[PDB]
């Protein structure tokens, strides 16, 4: 009937693996560094317990419920929880958001593969002061991406970058066309321990760094210790970070859970996978980028450096640091290959909702479903590769506002429209362990308030222009119109 996860471990590794690629290998330190160290940890762990842990369980319960019904996509599951025609249109978001993200994320996943190859081969620029070293790497990334000089709205991507984009798309297709058990699960069971050893090695190797300008021990000292706690800005930063910590709102959790059998546990399994992301992110992610950045530029600059961006830190600053340390070019290969494997576990997960839609609703073969999903993602990506602000616009609508708005939609449908006490049964059913019943009050009231707070602060910021962003808006609007036509074509089949 429906493909199911062969192993309980592989299910956890695959579920843990999708949030691994969502930046947090380098993303947590930047968001920390902006908020400082032990400042960030208190709202962030609190947000992890208050928002991520409940909302994750909400996503698991919705997906498995749909799997028994035979649907792993949001438009159908929303209709099962809420028998209303507006629910299917809202469901298109949970199909729209991962698709738009996939369009721009797989291309970023190519950059790690292309760099790793160039670092492996040694085709890397090699040069006291920060500006002397960072410029040859800024140009190296910019030549690769094809970023134009200054303002110009057209990118000239490298042929090498384009050839790698074909290879990158192909590798996903290879993993996806095999299915859940022989594709994602086999790869997750391979990729996740590969990431552990790579991170642990890098963490140990980063730990030994020391320069006349600073010491990597001070970078760790930075990460662990008001009045930032009193400043409302930090609570905003941590909650949005939890979404990427656990891949909430992207709809990836809902789809993977649909392949869980009707009576298998989600409580212990989801908590475990949620814990794996935390340990990887707090320990392995925190002890690489910032401690290395602090060791070379001093404690003060890395904070200012991290404010510039994660790409500057991840794709320019960190590779420049490795070039100066002893061996050296090899570390750059590891760091980017580490990012590439993490991207694979996520890119295969972020394209799964679209694939499951074609199989479940349009009754396409998985071979056809994967290839038509790959074609949509590959074709649309040309918009991201050649338009200057296109990547940023999609990431703002799908990756930022959308994931928060969609998570808030999940709670209201599953815990309010569906019936909270009805839903509490679905979370804990077949659970090896079962949720503490304090969360019933948190899932019902405390968690939705926080998601509501997050949306209004951004609306306060963004309720009040380059032309190229309108093309990107116009395009993703059509995608939503297109996916609505597919929900319409599928609802008229029966
Ligand atoms: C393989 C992919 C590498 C992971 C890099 C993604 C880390 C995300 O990076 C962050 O994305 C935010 C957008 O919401 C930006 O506002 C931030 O400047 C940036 O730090
Ligand atoms: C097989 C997928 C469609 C192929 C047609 C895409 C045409 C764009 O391919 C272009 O080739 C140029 C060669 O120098 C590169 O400079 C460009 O960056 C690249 O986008
Ligand atoms: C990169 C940070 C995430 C690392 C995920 C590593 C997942 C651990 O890996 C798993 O651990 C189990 C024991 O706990 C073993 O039984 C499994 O063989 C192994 O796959
Ligand atoms: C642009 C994406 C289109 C997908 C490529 C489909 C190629 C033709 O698909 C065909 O469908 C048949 C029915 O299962 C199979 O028996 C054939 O092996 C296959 O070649």
């Amino acid at each position: 009937k429906r493909e199911h996860w062969a192993t309980r471990l592989g299910l956890i590794l695959a579920m843990a693996g999708n949030a691994v690629g969502l930046g947090n290998f380098l993303r947590f330190p930047v968001q920390a560094a902006e908020n400082g160290g032990g400042a960030f940890m208190i709202p962030y762990i609190i947000a992890f317990l208050l928002v991520g842990i409940p909302l994750m369980w909400i996503e698991w319960a919705m997906g498995r419920y749909g799997g028994a019904q035979g649907h792993g996509t949001t438009p159908a599951i929303f209709y099962l929880l809420w028998r209303n025609r507006f629910a299917k249109i809202l469901g298109v978001f949970g199909l729209w958001i991962p698709l738009v993200v996939a369009i721009y994320y797989v291309y970023i996943e190519s950059w790690t593969l292309g760099f790793a190859i160039k670092f492996l081969v040694g085709l890397v620029p090699e040069p006291t002061d920060p500006d002397s070293i960072l410029r040859p790497f800024k140009e190296f990334l910019y030549s690769y991406i094809g970023v134009p000089k200054g303002d110009e709205p057209i990118l000239k991507p490298s042929l090498f970058a384009y050839i790698v984009f074909l290879i990158t798309m192909f590798i996903n297709v290879s993993i996806l066309i095999r299915g859940i058990s022989k594709g994602i699960e086999r790869f997750a069971k391979i990729a996740m321990p590969t990431l552990f050893i790579l991170a642990v090695f890098l963490v140990i190797r980063v730990f030994l760094l020391e320069t006349p300008n600073g010491t990597a021990a001070d970078g760790l000292n930075f990460l662990w210790t008001f009045e930032k706690l009193k400043d409302p800005g930090v609570w905003i930063a941590a909650v949005g970070q939890i979404f990427f910590t656990l891949s909430l709102g992207f709809g990836a959790i809902i789809t993977y859970a649909s392949y869980v059998r009707k009576d298998q546990d989600i409580v212990l399994s989801g908590l475990t996978a949620a814990t794996l992301n935390e340990k990887a992110e707090v320990i392995l992610g925190g002890s690489i980028s910032i401690p290395a950045a602090v060791a070379f530029f001093g404690v003060a600059n890395a904070v200012a450096i991290a404010k510039a961006g994660a790409f500057n830190l991840g794709f320019i600053t960190l590779p420049a640091i490795f070039s100066q340390t002893a061996g050296g070019t090899f570390l750059g290969f590891l760091w980017f290959f580490l990012l590439f494997f993490a991207g694979l576990t996520s890119s295969i997960a972020i394209m799964q909702p679209m694939i499951a839609f074609l199989e479940d609703e349009l009754k396409l073969s998985r071979k056809h479903a994967v290839l038509w999903t790959a074609a949509i993602v590959f074709f649309s990506a040309h918009l991201v590769m050649f338009l200057n602000k296109s990547l940023d616009e999609m990431d703002f609508w799908a990756g930022t506002i959308g994931v928060v708005f969609f998570g808030l939609t999940e709670l209201i449908i599953f815990f309010w429209i569906f019936g909270a006490d009805k839903a509490w049964e679905e979370i804990n059913r077949g659970g090896i362990i079962k949720v503490p019943r304090i969360y019933y009050y948190v899932m019902r009231y405390i968690t939705p308030a926080f998601l509501a707070v997050l949306l209004v602060v951004w609306a306060r910021e963004y309720i009040p222009t380059h032309w190229t962003v309108w093309i990107t808006r116009f395009y993703i609007i059509g995608l939503f119109l297109f996916l609505t036509f597919l929900v319409f074509l599928a609802e008229r089949r029966r």
